[PDB]
């Protein structure tokens, strides 16, 4: 379902890419991507699948997008357009200098210094998951560890019942990996009526969790209206419930296959804070874009106000001019260039959050497990969109193997 080719567009520049069921998805999800990047692929290229849009598909010109707010507006930042539209997030919906109050808010409730506050429980969380997962000899790393260890400390954070997962997660997933079982409006709205109530309820009655400390916030030295904080929390939730879930996996996935790698990583500790730079750029998943607010020619190319444009967080270390072999995974390399929190005035505000739990993870499960493969005769199957994610990961291991701490 290829949309017509608009006037403006040089069809030497169409690339029929489907960000949402790119070719090569048995290979791997970032193989697939990197297609983008193969000679015969111009730097800039105009899709006409979800509806025609561009794809940026170099290190460089992403950035460049990126920095550039004028130009390229956060407005309507999902693809197909219909998603964009009524994607009403905040900050992420928003340019600077506006964007900018609402940053400063969430921050507060994701910062460096909240990561720091919680850190003995993603330990003590991590610890207590692995522990009781090692005598089995067997997971799905997917649903035993991938999603409770992130959405558990996530939900501690907010504050929210643990009850409530399964309908946040399938909400989340609608929006990023459209199912065609739900709009985006539909699945936002939902969300949406979930939210508002608690909203409500700690505008009067404030705790100590983020949802509190939003709702009762301040921007531009008025309090936040209750659109707004319904709006900043709606992304808090979908922002981690989905991404940090989906690194794992990707990670994990890789260190079952690669002995090698896991060895060095219980020899040489030292090396964990670069695997996991590493693990970011090699299995890097996010894919969003841009809004032209008006023509532009940008890199030779002419951008006509309106249009939309993929700038692929995903893509930018995969780049052979930003990483030399981009697809082997080296725990050595002198630079690891990657944008996989983003770039510009977005850059990611959990990433803190993110690098805590991952670190975690890798030594929490090395010492206890060292060990571990996939399943024979399990077929791993990667997922694209927005965010892209492992369906499932089975992982067996010998039991005598382990070592309980
Ligand atoms: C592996 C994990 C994660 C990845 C790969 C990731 C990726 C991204 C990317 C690429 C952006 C920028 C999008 C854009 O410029 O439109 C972003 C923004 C954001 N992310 Fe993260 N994210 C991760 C984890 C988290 C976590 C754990 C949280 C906390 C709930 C979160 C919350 C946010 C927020 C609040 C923003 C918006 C910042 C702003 O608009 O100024 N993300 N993330
Ligand atoms: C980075 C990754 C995901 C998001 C997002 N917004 C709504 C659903 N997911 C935004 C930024």
């Amino acid at each position: 379902n290829l949309a017509p080719l608009p006037p403006h567009v040089p069809e030497h520049l169409v690339f029929d890419f489907d960000m949402y069921n790119p070719s090569n998805l048995s290979a791997g999800v970032q193989e697939a991507w990197a297609v983008l990047q193969e000679s015969n692929v111009p730097d800039l290229v105009w899709t006409r699948c979800n509806g025609g849009h561009w794809i940026a598909t170099r290190g460089q010109l992403i950035r460049e997008a990126y920095e550039d707010y004028r130009h390229f507006s956060s407005e309507c930042p999902f693809i197909p357009r219909e998603a964009g539209e009524a994607y009403d997030f905040i900050p992420t919906s928003m340019d600077p200098p506006e964007q900018r109050q609402f940053r400063a808010l969430a921050n507060q409730v994701v910062g460096m210094p909240v990561v720091d506050k919680l850190e003995n429980r993603i330990q003590e969380l991590a610890c207590s998951l692995i522990e009781s997962l090692r005598p089995q000899g067997q997971c799905n790393f997917t649903e035993d560890y991938a999603e409770p260890f992130p959405i558990r400390i996530f939900m501690l954070l907010a504050g929210l019942p643990e009850e409530d997962i399964p309908h946040l997660k399938y909400l989340t997933d609608q929006m990023t990996r459209p199912d065609g079982s739900m709009t985006f409006a539909e699945a936002k709205e939902a969300l949406y009526d979930y939210l508002i109530p608690i909203i409500e309820q700690r505008r009067q009655k404030p705790g100590t969790d983020a949802i509190s400390i939003v709702a009762n916030g301040q921007v531009n030295g008025r309090p936040i209206t209750s659109d707004e904080a319904k709006r900043m929390c709606g992304l808090l939730l979908v922002g981690g419930l989905d991404t940090v879930v989906n690194f794992l996996s990707f990670s994990m996935e890789f260190l079952a296959k690669s002995p090698e790698h896991r060895q060095e990583l219980i020899e040489r500790p030292e090396r964990i804070p670069a695997a996991c730079e590493e693990l970011l750029r090699r299995f890097s998943l996010v894919a969003d874009g841009r809004i032209l607010t008006s023509d532009y020619e940008f890199h030779g190319v002419q951008l006509k106000k309106g249009d939309q444009i993929l700038l692929p967080q995903m893509l930018s270390g995969l780049d052979e001019r930003e990483n030399a072999c981009p697809m082997h995974v080296d725990f050595s390399r002198q630079k690891v260039s990657h944008t996989t929190f983003g770039h510009g005035s977005h850059l990611c505000l959990g990433q803190h959050l993110a690098r805590r739990e991952i670190i975690v993870t890798l030594k929490e499960w090395l010492t206890r497990i060292p060990d571990f493969s996939i399943a024979p005769g399990a077929q791993i199957q990667h997922k694209s969109g927005i965010v892209s994610g492992v369906q499932a990961l089975p992982l067996v291991w010998d039991p005598a193997t382990t070592k309980a701490v």
